[PDB]
């Protein structure tokens, strides 16, 4: 239900110009198309998009860090800026990390998890495009990814789910998990 | 060698009692990072220790943070005092941050880098106890630490090396790097 109430609020061009939100969660990932599809499924030139949730809380969609998702000449700088945002954004209470289920935990995915890990805040992973895998492959990939992330449990509660925008699969768990973060924070 | 034959000068427990040194560099790190061993290796030898370098300037050894044996309130007090020193010490020209190569860049390491970042001064990282990692693990850790520190390069010259007190690995680069800071200060 939490994401169904989201309303687009404002777009900002530079992290330097972020508004002072009460509380926010961030969506990050390699692929703009996969991340946009997930957000569209959850809510029914890429820039920084703020969506208003209930009670003055916010979700922030940040430009993807994969090839071509921002111009290649500035992508290294963007990775550093986004990494610094994860490390330092004081009102960021949780991270939604979107990764293609066929190719999870690429180097930049892990770098973003490392940038965020010192916060001790929770991460929820959507293994997107789950419909591209057989059901047995989906189950195996989910367990493999969870096992690979166990070292982050020294500081963080990491949760992982399969997600499909095409099949509308996984909406309830995403709402439940992110909802619990704001309930805890409020 | 910048650090060779450095001599102990004084020990202070309060920032009010700091000597009015001409120029200094500071050593910081988490408790059990290997900072005392690294200083002994470099020099061939809670409170703040001042050492006089042969060049007449000073090296400042600040007590390790995150020491699990002492109460949370004492740890927090020293985090605040360290941040005060790093942010405000006018004659501090560079920072040597020592981190256990097996577990680098913990939250308190980030906190110290953040305290010092507003100075624009250089930071040199020693990834210590490197001998406890395989050669490939040492290189991979070098790579990951350098990637995670790139955001600080917007305002500071950040350099990183592997270091082993036990195997006397990394001494030359540590001397050359910190020495260059004193050269640039002109004296
Ligand atoms: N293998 C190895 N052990 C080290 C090295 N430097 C320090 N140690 C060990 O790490 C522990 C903590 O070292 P110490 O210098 O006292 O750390 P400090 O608390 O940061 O001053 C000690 O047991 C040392 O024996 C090193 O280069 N290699
Ligand atoms: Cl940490």
């Amino acid at each position: 239900n939490l994401f169904q109430n989201a309303k687009f609020f404002t777009t900002v061009n530079h992290l330097k110009d972020l508004p002072d939100t009460p509380l926010e969660i961030a969506f990050v990932g390699r692929s703009n198309a996969g991340k946009s599809s997930a957000i569209n499924t959850l809510t029914n030139t890429q820039h920084i998009n703020f969506f208003e949730l209930q009670n003055g809380n916010f979700m922030v969609d940040l430009p993807g860090y994969g090839y071509a998702q921002v111009p290649e000449a500035v992508r290294a700088h963007w990775v550093n800026l986004l990494g610094d945002y994860l490390r330092h954004r004081k009102q960021l209470i949780g991270l939604v990390l979107i990764m293609d289920a066929r190719h999870p935990l690429k180097e930049l995915d892990i770098r973003m998890l490392d940038f965020f890990h010192t916060t001790g805040r929770p991460v929820h992973i959507l293994l997107s495009k789950a419909d591209k895998l057989s059901k047995n492959e989906q189950i195996k990939t989910l367990s493999q990814v969870k096992k690979l992330l166990k070292p982050y449990s020294d500081r963080q509660n990491i949760s992982v789910q399969l997600f499909s925008s095409l099949k509308k699969q996984g909406i309830d768990e995403a709402n439940r998990t992110v909802g619990s973060w704001f309930d805890a924070a409020d």
